[PDB]
DNA sequence: TCTACGACCAACACAGCGCAGAAGAGCTATGATATTTTTATGTATGTACAACACACATCGGAGGTGAATCGAACGTTCCATAGCTATTATATACACAGCGTGCT
């Protein structure tokens, strides 16, 4: 077992709205709403509430992002929704499907990177000249590990939070293990 | 008037003519020779042919080269496809570039 929890720091989402969107009006017409159609294909928008933002599609495709919760990534799904009706468009909501949960960590002792990459490395990857964190690719489950030196750990990859946290309680072991000094 | 010159006589002897023999002038006949006739005999001529050997223009094969003609490599373009590029949120942490400031 361990002392502490992982806490989640960004959710993606997506959602189909299943109607034809014209982005030049829902960039003019919406508060936060910017589209740059030489840099990219969709308009983003961001509501204070949530803290998240909405990449919105014309073909009524939504990517949602930056949410903690998935409650929380519901609800901004269902305001930015909101806004497409008071906007003058029929988006109905069809599919709420979350694809992406990040959330941080901290084990709170000094890890020796070295020695946890030549051990497992049919899992590992670290190359510090690159990035100064070793990639962890868990094959049960699906989640990827960011793990440091200050023992600071980033789950990447969940779809619910029953595969970051038995991650976290699997990569637990074989991390209490490595300790520097 | 008369003196040169011619008649006249004798002797004779040497020229002159009869006679016979020679001889040769001129005609006549016959053989040899050169001249013309005839023919005949070989030669020349226009034009054609053929046989044969050599030489030469003409046709044809061997070789060389410009013009013409072939492939082959390559650049370019298009159809379809797939793979990539770009954003965003977020924690994590490190390395480098760039800019505001200030005080040495």
């Amino acid at each position: 077992t361990s002392g502490i929890v992982p806490t989640l720091q960004n959710i993606v989402a997506t959602v189909t709205l299943g109607c034809r969107l014209d982005l030049k009006t829902v960039a003019l017409h919406a508060r936060n709403a910017e589209y740059n159609p030489k840099r990219f294909a969709a308009v983003i928008m961001r509501i204070r509430e949530p803290k998240t933002t909405a990449l919105i599609f014309a073909s009524g495709k939504m990517v949602v992002t930056g949410a903690k919760s998935e409650d929380d990534s519901k609800l901004a799904s269902r305001k930015y929704a909101r806004i497409i009706q008071k906007i003058g468009f029929a988006a109905k909501f069809t599919d709420f499907k979350i694809q992406n949960i990040v959330g941080s960590c901290d084990v709170k002792f000094p890890i020796r990177l070295e020695g946890l990459a030549f051990s497992h490395g049919t899992f590992s990857s670290y190359e510090p000249e690159l990035f100064p964190g070793l990639i962890y690719r868990m094959v049960k489950p699906k989640i990827v590990l960011l793990i440091f030196v200050s023992g600071k750990i980033v789950l990447t990859g969940a779809k619910q939070r029953e595969e970051i946290y038995q991650a976290f309680e699997a990569i637990y072991p074989v991390l209490s293990e490595f300790r520097k000094m």
